[PDB]
């Protein structure tokens, strides 16, 4: 379906902190077992940031989960919170980018 959509081209990774040391290794040394990219649609015609990022988050973690046990590998609950709150961080970065842009 993500004709219909954008899909942004790769992306900062932000170091989201989660609150052991542990996680710091969890997050950073596993980077690659997140998305790069999220996928969404632009300011244009959905002018929210809310249900913007929270789809965009269905959207992308879905997309990846599938990507992901297609090629037989799993996530823990952890991952799904980095996914999760990176995928948001990255759709809040772009639709901020473009929001500016038309605030302008």
């Amino acid at each position: 379906g993500l004709g219909g959509y954008m899909l942004g081209s790769a992306m900062s990774r932000p170091l989201i902190h989660f609150g052991s040391d542990y996680e710091d290794r969890y997050y950073r040394e596993n980077m690659h077992r997140y998305p790069n990219q999220v996928y969404y649609r632009p300011v244009d015609q959905y002018s929210n940031q809310n249900n913007f990022v929270h789809d965009c988050v269905n959207i992308t973690v879905k997309e990846h989960t599938v990507t992901t046990t297609t090629k037989g590998e799993n996530f823990t609950e952890t991952d799904i919170k980095m996914m999760e709150r990176v995928v948001e961080q990255m759709c809040i970065t772009q639709y901020q980018r473009e929001s500016q842009a038309y605030y302008q």
